[PDB]
Order: C-alpha cells, then sequence, then structure tokens
C-alpha cells in the first residue's frame, strides 16, 4: 500500500465530486450502503466491496454491517483532511477513544 495522503489536497480530485464517487458502485449487493460510503468520501474499485477515499487514497474492504464508513475512515486513517473537515476533530477523538478502549474489553 501507499502511503496515507495527509495534505488538503485530493489525492483523486476526478472523485471529489460526491455524484462521480456514486457512478464508480453500480449495482451493490454489499452490507455497507453505497450512499453512505459516497458521503464518507469512498468511491467502489470494482473489485467486491473494495473502497478508496477520493481524499487520503485510502482503502478499505470487507464491510460488516455493524462497521460505519465515517468511524472506519477515522480508524486506519486518521490523518485525513477530507475526514477532518466533514466530521472534526471532537468527534475524530471520540472514534479513537472508542476504537482504543473496545481493545481492552476484547
Ligand atoms: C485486508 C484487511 C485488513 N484488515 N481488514 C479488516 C477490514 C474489516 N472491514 C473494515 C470496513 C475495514 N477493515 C480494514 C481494512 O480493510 N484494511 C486495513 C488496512 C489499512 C491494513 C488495509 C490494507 N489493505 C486492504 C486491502 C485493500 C482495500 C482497498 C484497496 C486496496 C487494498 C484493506 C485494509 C481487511
Ligand atoms: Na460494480
Ligand atoms: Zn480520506
Amino acid at each position: 500500500m501507499n502511503f496515507p495522503n495527509s495534505t488538503n489536497l485530493p489525492r483523486n480530485p476526478s472523485m471529489a465530486d460526491y455524484e462521480a464517487r456514486i457512478f464508480t458502485f453500480g449495482t451493490w449487493i454489499y452490507s455497507v450502503n453505497k450512499e453512505q460510503l459516497a458521503r464518507a468520501g469512498f468511491y467502489a474499485l470494482g473489485e467486491g466491496d473494495k473502497v478508496k477515499c477520493f481524499h487520503c487514497g485510502g482503502g478499505l474492504t470487507d464491510w460488516k454491517p455493524s462497521e460505519d464508513p465515517w468511524e472506519q475512515h477515522a480508524k486506519w486513517y486518521p490523518g485525513c483532511k477530507y475526514l477532518l473537515e466533514q466530521k472534526g476533530q471532537e468527534y475524530i477523538n471520540n472514534i479513537h477513544l472508542t476504537h482504543s478502549l473496545e481493545e481492552c474489553l476484547v
């Protein structure tokens, strides 16, 4: 995998628009909602349920129905400027705390 983009400039500007991201999914069979994915910056690659964020370039796969796009975006790509713009560092910290705590109980 490539290093995550942490600048304020998106790595894939062709996918900066919500509607452009939506088109990439086509008929979507997966447990996670495509519009929810698009809203969280993600577009489909067309193999299984692999998605990439247009901004950080961050890739995710194998979506369980309990996995939220924004939460996962924060878990795995915490430097993403798009994430920070949309959700705020307050949200981002609670998510980190929550995940880093879930381990304790597990
Ligand atoms: C394989 C893998 C590792 N962890 N998980 C658990 C899942 C659970 N569902 C969640 C929705 C996401 N999880 C993490 C995940 O998806 N990560 C974590 C990471 C960053 C190490 C990683 C690397 N590379 C892939 C592959 C890839 C996907 C898009 C484009 C190109 C390659 C996935 C992935 C799956
Ligand atoms: Na498809
Ligand atoms: Zn991102």
